[PDB]
């Protein structure tokens, strides 16, 4: 291990073992989707069987799907909850950040773990093995995933943490849509929207209880919807705007514009959610 | 056009329209090259022609080069300048930014234009579409190419200069390696440090004397090396820490790490060149 808790091979904890180190804490899943028909159904199934055992409850988060996401979703028995339904009072806002904040008022496990919804073939202990930590282990509260290109983490995410806080330079997936963290902490920092929802996520807690409370644990191979380089562009805008917003540097709030040759501006937004704590 | 001057199509200007307008000015083209004997040939090869006419003078500027890139190049007319021989009083650093900075001191055209040596098959033409705007335009002293998937450029710097510098958010290939200026203002600008020069050189240029100095011109479609996404890694880290360093903002001065799982840090560099002005 590097000065960040590292769990660089299979993680050795049975189901049966991790269940019993619950000790009254339970455990929540969300899945958060927006138009992921096709790949939907084998995530939910990968976990299912844990229900009522390591897993006290599994949720799909629906992000404003039109494809089929919903209907498949429950047909594999899953709990669908609209942004809507998850926090009715206040209006809905587009991007991944809103729904996984969402996901906070419709979920009651002490431990929140999410899993993207458009992988391939995931592995059915992607949740042990990332909950391992939070339940052996002392202090943690926040448990990324990595694995084996991750072109906006390359070249974007860890690039710029090297240049603005090298202390995170050992994450090796800061990205990572799969990762595990207490309610205590999730509620208690804000988020950020749009895909600037993990990069938020993981400073905020590093300046707020350092490395010390956040482990990696190997997920070993993921694969996943290639997107198009320019729906990236607008990805990597946010995470910039997100990621500066933290290290206190005042961002421009303009989107990014890019020329196909036509023009087109893609939406920004230097607007965080608050604590979810505060809508108690 | 936008705000910013732009030849969106084909230039109409002869090569003897162009040749008049240059009114006792001189032009020189400097090819950087590091390792590129596949491609040099047909880079000089589609300059040579000029030689004499448009173009007063060429020359390659060899980087340190271990292949067979110097002899095939002096086997195409060109004169072959290393980096030693440019400036012989001032021990060599490595890196592309270097390798320009030095060219300056190997040139004397009142117009300096650079050409990648990496490109497959360009267009014998790239040289008179890029010096036009300087010849027959008023008060231009840069002109950078856009073109036709430049993952760094629509990923970091593009996105960065939205949310740092957004009045150049209309500049389409801010990091394009073929681009033509000034002497006066070439060698009035310090140079930022390996593939950090011409994000540096822009920013420079626009903050110092405003976007209408600026133009660009479509050179239509371009081929190159396609690098693996690690060496882009470091090239990002470091065109990251030039920008940051113009927009005032602190860098670590930390190098990029990448675990392949094996660990390697890259080099990063936060000194630039000073004008080489002071050098005279
Ligand atoms: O508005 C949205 C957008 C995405 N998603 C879901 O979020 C997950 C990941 O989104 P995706 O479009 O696949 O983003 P990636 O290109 O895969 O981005 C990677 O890097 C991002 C930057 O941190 C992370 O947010 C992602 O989890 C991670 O997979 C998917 O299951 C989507 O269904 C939503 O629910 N709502
Ligand atoms: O140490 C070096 C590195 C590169 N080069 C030359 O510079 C040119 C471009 O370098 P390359 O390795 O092809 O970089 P790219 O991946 O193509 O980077 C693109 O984006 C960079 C960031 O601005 C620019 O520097 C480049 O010109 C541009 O092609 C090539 O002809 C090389 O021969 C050198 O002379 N010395
Ligand atoms: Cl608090
Ligand atoms: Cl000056
Ligand atoms: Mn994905
Ligand atoms: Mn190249």
């Amino acid at each position: 291990a590097l000065p960040l808790d590292t769990t660089w091979h299979r993680p050795g904890w049975t189901i049966g073992e991790l269940e019993a180190a619950k000790a009254g804490r339970t455990i929540s899943v969300v899945l958060p989707a927006l138009n992921e028909e096709a790949t939907i159904e084998s995530v939910i199934d990968s976990i299912s069987p844990l229900v009522d055992g390591l897993v006290d409850e599994l949720i799909v988060l629906d992000s404003g799907s039109t494809d089929d996401t919903e209907i498949r979703a429950i047909a594999s028995g899953a709990r669908v909850v609209s942004r809507e339904q998850a926090l009715p009072e206040v209006p809905v806002r587009p991007g991944k950040g809103e729904a996984l904040w969402r996901s906070l008022a419709a979920t009651s496990g002490d431990i929140v773990v999410f899993i993207d919804s458009d992988l391939i073939n995931p592995h059915p202990l992607f949740v042990p093995w990332l909950v391992g930590p939070l339940l052996t282990g002392e202090g943690i509260q926040l448990v990324k995933s990595f694995y084996r290109g991750g072109r906006v983490t390359e070249l974007v995410a860890r690039p710029l943490l090297a240049a603005l806080r090298p202390e995170l330079g050992c994450v090796l997936q800061p990205l990572s849509g799969e990762y595990a963290a207490s309610r205590e902490l999730l509620t208690s920092l804000p988020f950020a929207p749009g895909y600037g929802v993990e990069i938020g996520l993981l400073i905020d807690t590093f300046d707020r209880l350092g490395l010390d409370a956040i482990a990696q644990v190997n997920l070993g191979v993921r694969a996943h919807r290639n997107r198009p380089l320019d729906e990236l562009g607008a990805m990597s805008r946010q995470v910039i705007a997100t990621l500066l917003s933290r290290c206190g540097i005042p961002d421009s709030g303009v989107g990014l514009t890019q020329f196909l040759y036509t023009r087109h501006t893609w939406p920004v937004s230097l607007v965080d959610r608050p604590p979810m704590k505060v809508m108690r």
